[PDB]
């Protein structure tokens, strides 16, 4: 276990000659971040690199680039010895050559365009025999270091001349390229990629070791998600990482054949995959082969489904073969494929969130040159309901708008090809602002499962409510041992109630942010849709999504909707009966308590709710949320106005004193009304100052060139006289009465145990 | 129209419930604000309208 | 179904046995008098007694957690001794927890319902 | 340039709006090798003859790149799954789905299709 | 399920004797865990009886997958044992590895049963 | 009687009234 032996790990940094290590391994090996180290791999091939320090790097493993990884004939999980060299000196001449399949379309000189800023200021240590990659100019091109005069370990100095004379030569046949895809080309699904690595790597990388283990592997993995999430890409990336014999099976290619040809293709596929063990078989569009039994009319398609069921069960031979399959929804599959010894392990590849969308935009904007007007983070914040293929099409559309608008660049290249013209073109922010208007997304109908961003700072006050919520949610997650010691069952649900517009949704999102859990919101229209259409079997489909994303907070907004819509506990003669609430109670009684799924309801009419929900084992906590107090009103007025430029002359603490009895929605209303007044003043000043001043100008330009307004005192002073109270007094008295109907006790406050002798 | 045709907020026992107005509210909550689609309603009987339409965001 | 059997609210010995059966999982201090506890609760049901037992248990869990967080973190960041000198979980369920959780208890079944 | 093009464009409208006319006009303007595919002409053939006509059409369009392929009355070839009773019509739909995905070769072929 | 069968197979002189193999209870689940944990070496932290009491609605294949997942978590967490056998095989390394209680406490969170 | 006692309740929100203290 000597420390020079290192295991290959993926690096976060994208530099082509920089490796990374941890701090205590480097202190034990006695090295420094200024050192230029040398690596040794298989086939006597080396790579000289610059090492640095890291805290996120693990101790026994080294992080390196995929460029360094493919230039050693070394994959992940292997061993690399390292040798320090202070003998690394400067070079004499540098002779590299291009490679033909990457320069089929590009033309002209590549020296000053690519190679001159590449070796500038980085002090890159190169070696005779390495292949590096240069991105930029809407193309990535690779160069092999062919011949160097000095010793192979050398630092590129600016004094050292670089020779680029020679034909573009072909590669060695054992060399890899960018034709295949690695783990870097996939963003936004780190957890799922980690799970697939855990399932797949340890059996395939070590077949004899895992065979000596004797524990059976998984042999069927079912990827599923919305269309366009990149499931084929993930399968191909894992296949290229493990290096096993990957074979592709496409559904319509089988179903386009004749009767016997489909079975012959399936049998030849599994035979040729069992010859080249270890192997990965990928079956794309599984539902085109094996749909439900009611939908496969005819004999031949049921025969093909039975052939697949035969071969999956006959695969159990300990033959080191893993079968993956992708589909668009888990419901359309024939349920015989869900059994044990078959496709039983299921991985959910959902739609990506904002950090994921930012990573997708960073992946797709590597080669394209980019003007500094753009901010990809704001683009990722504005794209809502966008799968990664939508983002790739959006980058495509912005690039085509940028090439279209430069019709003088169409004139610049009528039929001649210049690399410098594509080098001379970048993409503005207004191209992306245009491309967001002609973008038709495909995931607005999907339920959003993500961690909220609302903190406790956006909510004013409610300190005992905050304490009781964190006691009910956070403590069984962090400290289960106390609940094992004292021996109680942790509670399962909470019902909020109160007047409208007082921050119940914000409290749910805040506790979901505090505990770092996923959040699933279900509004009133969805429950009413299930009630009108009588489709109450979708509730189990909701609770399954809640189980797949554990730990989670499941929030049912407006739980009194069907009871209000039915008769208001008055019409139709019935009392507190519902299809949908019945199915919710059944699913609450069904679920296990180990999964840490926490359910929250919220009403405005707590009298007309079904009393069978309030039993123990169900939503049994009742929390009253009143109108906000004065400090809470201060914090609400602060939290609403963080986006707006507010003048410092404005007194919010005086503003909270007048508004006795408002809700949160009234304060947001008056803030947005003051903002409307400011926008009207700015526009009607700008139109007059620009147009009405002079048509033919006296000066050369506008002498002012100054936007006048910000939000100031007279805007609030004017917008105050339109504000009104939303909640009357009798409504508040009703909530106080219902709060007193659940009163603590009478006469048990003075209970004491007797103290005698 | 449907609220007048149903009972005039009087018959059938129910209050302000509808299949079609429910689907309109769902489609209003669904859509993005970048598309510049602007919705206008018009009534003659504003008392019998569903109050869930008059919330903010609608 | 031809037999009709009426099941009333539990009597005093029944309330003693309910309070014993609910608390077998919990560590209860031996200072607690359950037989005095069944005398006050004239007219409760079983669910009320389980409610008040679980509420006392919640009070004990809150006291244990808010003691442990302060004793570990608030004491010293850089420790004077090598480890924690106490190394002792303080609470069990004792008299003041029931004494505090009593003033939240309520009767679930009114008089007219029993008369029916 | 390296940015991928669109490769499937779906014209749709009421009957008689002149979609065939627009496709033929764009084909005559660009001057590329225009090839016409008519739905009932395929569906009037025998079992293997339809697949042979589709494959020969896409091969002869990929020889004369750049080209435009126009498929008129797409719903006569590929309707919904519930409406395609029988095996051969689902087989033709799967043949079209195979060839559209296998078209991704950077072969400068654009496929347009019209429906009602 | 007995309902999906053609009812002509239920007649006399045919499949008439029926045996119902239901889901196992807690003693049964304990026996399944004892069967599947024969070969695997086992640390003394674990209590299989509490595991069998906590697994509710679990068929025996779920229990086999749970033992598989706990063993794979135990092999995964010892990345120093991954370093101990990079490509060499030692029987003593598998002899030197046991499974803690927190592996089973983790595997109960990522268990999706099929009999609720 | 508790309901009638709460119908003659003191106040809402006037508990924190204070005169301003400046200069
Ligand atoms: N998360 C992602 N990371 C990287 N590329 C992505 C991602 N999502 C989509 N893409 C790209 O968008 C396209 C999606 O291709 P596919 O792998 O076919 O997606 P898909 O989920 O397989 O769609 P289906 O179901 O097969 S039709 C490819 O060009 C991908 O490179
Ligand atoms: N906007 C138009 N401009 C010019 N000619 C038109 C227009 N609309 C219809 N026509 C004429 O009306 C006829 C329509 O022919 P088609 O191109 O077949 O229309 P269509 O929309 O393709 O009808 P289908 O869907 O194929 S049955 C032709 O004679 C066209 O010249
Ligand atoms: N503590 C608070 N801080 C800031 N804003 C609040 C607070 N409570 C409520 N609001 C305002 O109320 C609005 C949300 O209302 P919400 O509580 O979701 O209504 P409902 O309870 O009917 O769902 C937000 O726009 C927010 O500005
Ligand atoms: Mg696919
Ligand atoms: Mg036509």
């Amino acid at each position: 276990n000597r420390p020079n032996r290192l295991i290959v790990d993926e690096a976060i940094n994208e530099d082509n000659s920089v490796v990374s290590l941890s701090q205590p391994k480097m202190d034990e090996l006695q090295l420094f971040r200024g050192d230029t180290v040398l690596l040794k791999g298989k086939k006597r091939r080396e790579a000289v690199c610059i090492v640095l320090s890291d805290d996120t790097c693990s101790d026994e493993k080294i992080r390196m680039n995929r460029v360094v990884r493919n230039n050693l004939r070394v994959r992940l999980g292997d061993v690399i010895s390292i040798q320090p060299c202070p003998d690394v000196k400067y070079g004499k001449r540098i002779h590299v050559l291009p490679i033909d399949d990457t320069v089929e379309g590009i033309t002209g000189n590549l020296f000053e365009v690519y190679l001159k800023p590449y070796f500038l200021e980085a002090y890159r240590p190169i070696r005779k025999g390495d292949i590096f990659l240069v991105r930029g100019g809407m193309r990535a091109v690779e160069f092999k270091v062919v011949e160097t005069d000095p010793s192979p370990y050398c630092i590129v100095a600016p004094d050292t001349v670089i020779h680029c004379e020679g034909e573009p030569i072909k590669r060695e046949d054992e060399e890899e390229s960018l034709n295949e895809v690695g783990y870097d080309d996939i963003g936004g699904c780190r957890k799922q990629l980690a799970q697939i690595k855990e399932m797949v790597e340890l059996p395939l990388r070590h077949p004899a070791l895992f065979k000596a283990i004797g524990v059976k592997p998984p042999r069927g993995i079912l990827l599923y998600g919305p269309p366009g999430t990149g499931k084929t890409l993930i399968a191909r990336a894992v296949a290229n990482e493990t290096g096993a014999f990957f074979f592709l099976i496409n559904g319509p290619e089988i179903m386009s054949k004749l009767a016997g040809e489909s079975e012959s293709n399936l049998r030849k596929a599994f035979e040729e995959a069992e010859k080249n063990a270890p192997a990965i078989i990928f079956i794309d569009e599984l539902d085109a082969i094996a749909p439900k039994r009611e939908k496969t009319h005819g004999e031949v398609e049921r025969r093909i489904v039975s052939q697949l069921l035969t071969l999956m069960d006959g695969l159990k031979q300990r033959a080191h073969v893993i079968v993956m399959a992708a589909t668009n929804r888990p419901n359309s599959i024939d349920p015989a494929l869900r059994r044990f010894g078959r496709f039983d392990r299921e991985v959910d590849i959902g739609i990506p969130d904002a950090t994921g969308r930012l990573e997708i935009l960073q992946i797709h904007t590597k080669n394209m040159k980019l003007a500094d007007d753009v901010d990809l983070e704001q683009v990722a914040n504005e794209t809502h309901g966008h799968v990664g293929a939508d983002l790739a099409a959006l980058c495509s559309e912005a690039a085509l708008q940028a090439i279209r608008k430069k019709m003088d660049l169409i004139d610049l290249e009528d039929e001649t090809i210049d690399a410098e013209v594509m080098n001379s073109l970048a993409v503005t922010m207004d191209d992306f602002r245009w491309a967001l208007s002609q973008s038709n997304p495909s995931a607005l109908r999907e339920t959003v499962v993500e961690v909220p961003q609302v903190t406790w700072e956006d909510i004013g006050g409610l300190e005992d409510v905050k304490r009781e919520l964190q006691e009910l949610v956070q403590y069984p997650v962090e400290h289960p041992d106390k609940f094992l010691k004292f021996g109680m069952t942790p509670s399962k649900g909470v019902l909020f109630y109160g007047p409208p517009g007082c921050g119940k949704t914000l409290l749910a999102k805040a506790i979901a942010n505090e505990c770092q859990a996923n959040f699933i919101s279900i509004k009133g229209p969805e429950l009413l849709t299930m009630w009108f259409g009588e489709s109450e079997a979708n509730v189990r489909e909701i609770f399954d999504k809640a189980r797949q994303a554990a730990p989670c907070v499941l929030f049912f907004d407006e739980l009194d909707s069907i009871a209000k819509a039915r008769g208001g506990n008055i019409g139709d003669g019935g009392g507190a009966a519902d299809r949908v609430i019945n199915q919710i109670l059944t699913e609450m009684d069904g679920m296990s308590t180990k999964k840490n799924v926490f359910i929250i309801g919220a009403t405005n009419r707590p009298d007309i709710i079904d009393p069978a929900i309030l039993r123990p084992g169900r939503l049994d906590q009742l929390i009253y949320i009143p109108l906000p107090d004065e400090k809470s009103r201060v914090a609400i007025l602060k939290a609403n106005l963080r986006k707006s430029p507010v003048a410092k002359d404005v007194d919010l603490e005086f503003l909270a004193k007048m508004t006795n009895g408002f809700s949160g929605a009234d304060l947001t209303e008056i803030c947005q009304r003051a903002c409307k007044l400011a926008i009207r003043e700015s526009i009607e000043s700008e139109i007059r100052r620009e147009r009405e001043r002079q048509t033919n100008p006296s000066a050369m330009e506008v002498e002012e060139d100054d936007p006048v307004p910000e939000i100031r005192r007279d805007h609030f002073e004017e917008a105050m006289r339109f504000a009104r109270r939303s909640v009357s007094d009798n409504d508040i008295r009703k909530y106080e009465m219902f709060a007193q109907t659940l009163q603590q006790s009478r006469g048990f406050g003075s209970f004491r145990f007797p103290s005698g002798n």
